[PDB]
């Protein structure tokens, strides 16, 4: 995140980090104790196996006795198409199920179909870079939804009066709108914190009834 602040630790329970070799590549979010969803482009080039999914965690340098780490044990994607920026969405199933607590809880999805308005207030975060490295506490930025250069394909955020956005490493991680995850954050344009290409997320209400099928 460029020109956020930094969360308040364990303000956000259901946000993920996905780690290789001990060092976070992409968010997540906790979707049911056994479930996350991310971007499909997080894992598309990247064997599953090796990756370890990190929850409760806030800063990334510390030692971290909240945490809890799975391994992946299946992977249901949905068609993501990376030619059109398409369905950049995956579910990872954990080898196990999540120890819902203070510090790891599980978020609330919106209803199937619904739509974001211009001038939507979003909360936009993760672990991403801090500047057009990586950063070590949990980052998050307030963002207004737009539809001016978006598609009806993803649902895209902007922050106005100055350069703020979402960076490198936060790829997959959760937009919160009206208390819901409405988006996974999925590519940006003129590099991160442009001030003109707003910020696109897979739309996350679109994928709802697919969601549900899996998780239960
Ligand atoms: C492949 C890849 O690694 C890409 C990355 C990280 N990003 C990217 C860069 C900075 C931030 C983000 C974020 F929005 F956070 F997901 C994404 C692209 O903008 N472009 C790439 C990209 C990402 C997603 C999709 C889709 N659909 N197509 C291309
Ligand atoms: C689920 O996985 C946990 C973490 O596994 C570790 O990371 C993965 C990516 C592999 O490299 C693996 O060799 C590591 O052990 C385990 O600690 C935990 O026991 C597992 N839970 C189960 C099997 O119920
Ligand atoms: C900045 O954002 C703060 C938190 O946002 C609210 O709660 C999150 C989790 C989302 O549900 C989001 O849709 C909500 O707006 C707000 O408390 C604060 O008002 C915001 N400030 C401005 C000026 O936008
Ligand atoms: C989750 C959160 O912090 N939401 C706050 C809300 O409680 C408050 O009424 C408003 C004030 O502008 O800002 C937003």
């Amino acid at each position: 995140i460029v020109g956020g602040r930094r969360a308040r630790p364990h303000a956000w329970p259901f946000m993920v980090s996905l780690q290789l070799r001990g060092g976070h590549f992409c968010g997540a979010t906790l979707i049911a104790p056994n479930f996350v969803m991310s971007a499909a482009h997080c894992v598309a080039n990247v064997n599953v196996r090796a990756v370890r999914v990190v929850l409760g965690a806030h800063n990334l340098s510390r030692r971290e006795p909240t945490r809890q780490v799975f391994a992946v044990q299946r992977i249901f994607e949905n068609g993501y198409d990376p030619v059109n920026l398409l369905n950049d969405i995956v579910i990872l199933q954990l080898n196990g199920s999540a120890t819902i607590n203070a510090n790891v809880q599980v978020a609330q999805l919106p209803a199937q179909g619904r739509r974001l308005g211009n001038g939507v207030q979003c909360l936009a975060m993760g672990w991403g870079l801090l500047g057009r490295g990586i950063a070590s506490v949990l980052q998050e930025l307030n963002v207004t939804v737009v539809t001016s250069l978006c598609r009806r394909s993803n649902v895209c955020t902007l922050v106005r009066g100055r350069q703020a956005g979402v960076c490198f490493g936060d790829s997959g991680s959760p937009l919160v709108c009206n208390g819901l995850i409405h988006g996974i954050a999925s590519f940006v344009r003129g590099g991160c914190a442009s001030g003109l290409y707003p910020d696109a997320f897979a739309p996350v209400a679109q994928f709802v009834n697919w969601i549900d099928s899996i998780i239960q």
